């Protein structure tokens, strides 16, 4: 159904459990502003074509709206809605000083060239531009877009701001040589550990030598479980893909799975592992569970075959909402989705923070901030959720509309 009606009720079904005014949750029930704007572009075969672009900036409350920028053909302006509205509660969690935005064009980049991707990115900065800016809007990479596409973004605002201001600002994720931030590549999975080591402080479970399955072998993923076998003792027995997937009783080195996704399709046919599907990844018995695939994989059907202690949701979306109150029913911990994978969005801030002051930071003044604000967000959330009796999910979004609403409520845009 909707992805904007999903988000909205979704955020409707947790204002149950904390004190908000109807004008306020009528407020946030509804984009701030929201652009459609026409992006032409010459083809390499001399004619114009013309996409529909997209720009949400669902609540600047809290300061600038931030979000990514989505190229795919199945691209609506309802889902740019919804992950807008869900960026707005990713941004309030980690007590970020953001508002949620996103952006998308309805576009396949696999049939535009490397010309055509440049025109399209900068035809789409000179429509969307009277909306973004540094202290406005930034947009960030996302599904089909990436850091080259940031810098091309990026030198066409500046084109047309004139240097008057920080231009590196306007946009983050993008390369090193032209105020790109250390530590963005890896900025999710990173975040997610930082969560799932507090989950496993806050369950008593030791996490050295614990299995963990991650599902959907992507960035994300593959990082996910290189990083939980690196800085946490885990054992990655089990990981998946879109074709298929593969399981090792004694556990997967993820240098080499990423190795073999090069010369071979996909992680289907390891030489040492037994080759499994999807579902079964899921209903396997491991620690901690890792789904960095796409949304609704967790679902009422498969929610009950579940055996991970740990449900630590990655991806966006991952797991339904009966699928959340059978999984607490059957007692276990489930972080958030716009909690889990905040780091990217923290990592982004932090390279924000460095184009406008101009002076740029190392790998581990970065890392230690990350641990500290994913660390702080996560016992805020986790105490929210003891002290009330409450979903996982139920009690980040407490905090996070808490402070959206506290914003609104000094911003005088609402007043009971
Ligand atoms: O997030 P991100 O930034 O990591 O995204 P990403 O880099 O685009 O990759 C997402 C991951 O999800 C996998 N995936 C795609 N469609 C799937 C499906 N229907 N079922 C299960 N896994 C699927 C992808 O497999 P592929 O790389 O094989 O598409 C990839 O491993
Ligand atoms: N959490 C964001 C990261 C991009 C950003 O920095 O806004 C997303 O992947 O949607």
């Amino acid at each position: 159904i909707d992805p904007f009606e999903m988000a909205v009720k979704q955020l409707e079904r947790a204002a149950q459990y904390m004190d908000i005014s109807e004008e306020a949750l009528e407020w946030l029930k509804k984009p701030m502003r929201i652009v459609e704007v026409s992006v032409p572009i010459e083809m390499d075969d001399g004619s114009v074509k013309v996409f529909t672009g997209f720009r949400v900036q669902h609540n600047w409350a809290r300061g600038p709206t931030k979000g990514g920028i989505r190229w795919h053909p199945a691209e609506t302006l309802s889902t740019v809605k919804a992950l807008a509205t869900f960026m707005t509660w990713k941004v309030a969690v980690v007590d970020l000083p953001y508002g949620g935005g996103k952006g998308g064009i309805i576009v396949n980049p696999k049939e535009l060239s490397e010309r055509e991707q440049e025109r399209l990115a900068r035809a789409y900065i000179r429509a969307v531009y009277d909306v973004i800016g540094p202290w406005t809007d930034i947009p960030a990479p996302d599904v089909y877009t990436n850091p080259k596409i940031m810098g091309w973004m990026m030198d066409e605002y500046e084109t047309i701001m004139r240097r008057k201001g920080p231009a590196f600002g306007v946009i983050t994720g993008k390369p090193l040589s032209i105020g790109g931030s250390l530590g963005r590549g890896t900025a999710t999975a990173q975040g997610a550990i930082f969560t799932i080591r507090e989950a496993a402080k806050a369950l008593g479970i030791d996490l050295k030598g614990k299995k963990i399955a991650v599902q959907g072998y992507g960035n994300a993923g593959y990082y996910t479980a290189k990083l939980a076998k690196e800085q946490l003792g885990m054992t990655v027995v089990a990981v998946s893909d879109s074709r298929g997937g593969i399981y090792n009783p004694d556990g997967l080195d993820p240098d080499e799975v990423l190795k073999w996704k090069r010369e071979h399709g996909s992680v289907k046919d390891f030489p040492g592992a037994t080759n499994i599907t999807n579902e079964e990844l899921l209903e396997l018995e491991v620690d901690v569970l890792a789904p960095a695939a796409i949304e609704e994989v967790i679902t009422e059907k498969n929610a009950d075959n579940i055996k991970a202690k740990i449900v630590a949701e990655v991806a966006n979306g991952p797991v339904t909402p009966e699928a959340d109150d059978i999984l607490r029913e059957k007692g276990i911990l489930q972080i958030p989705d716009f909690l889990c994978n905040a780091g990217g969005v923290t990592v982004s801030y932090f390279e924000w923070v460095q184009n406008i002051n101009g002076y740029y930071w190392t790998e581990e003044e970065v890392r230690e901030k990350l641990d500290k604000k994913m660390t702080k967000a996560f016992w805020e959330v986790y105490n929210t959720h003891k002290d009330k009796n409450i979903h996982m999910r139920d009690a980040a979004y407490v905090v996070a509309v808490s402070r959206v609403y506290q914003a609104m409520k000094d911003r005088g845009w609402v007043k009971k």
